[PDB]
């Protein structure tokens, strides 16, 4: 297996709060989650384009609705959390 | 610059190993514990910039130059792998 892109903690981090909420929550609400679910605080500027680059690739998708945008987590995006997953788990863990 | 990830095999793979191993031998070991293909165009530079970094050092011998984590090597490593164990591994 080689190093693939969103082999980074904060796209593992992103996906894992998805798969937490049901594969569904409010975009205003992803900081404040992976904060308390985390104990991590990811700046805005640093947060939105790791989101919009996985709205762009499929790994996410965004609906607007009239109280907030709301994310879900695609089948593409499972698989990828499901990989990633496996390959954090095989580095890190006992 | 590398993706962090690779920072942290590194590391690990060293630890893994006594916090001693021969260069020419890191890519091998890497891939033999973690199944994991990282091509010496990476390791390499990262290798010398942790050198730099005073995370490793690197002593000459035969059979080829032999890495070694530091005492600061291995609180960056304990640090890290702290910080990704309680993310990762049976979280919530």
């Amino acid at each position: 297996m080689k190093i693939r892109k969103y082999m980074r903690i904060n796209y593992y981090i992103i996906l894992k709060v998805l798969v937490i909420n049901g594969s569904r929550l409010e975009k205003k609400r992803l900081r404040s989650e992976i904060l308390k679910r985390f104990d991590i605080d990811i700046s805005d500027g640093v947060l939105y384009p790791l989101i919009d680059s996985l709205i762009d690739d499929k790994i996410l998708r965004e609906e607007e609705a009239p109280d907030g945008k709301v994310l879900f987590l695609t089948e593409k995006g499972m698989k990828e959390f499901e990989e990633l997953h496996e390959f954090f788990k095989k580095i890190v863990c006992h």
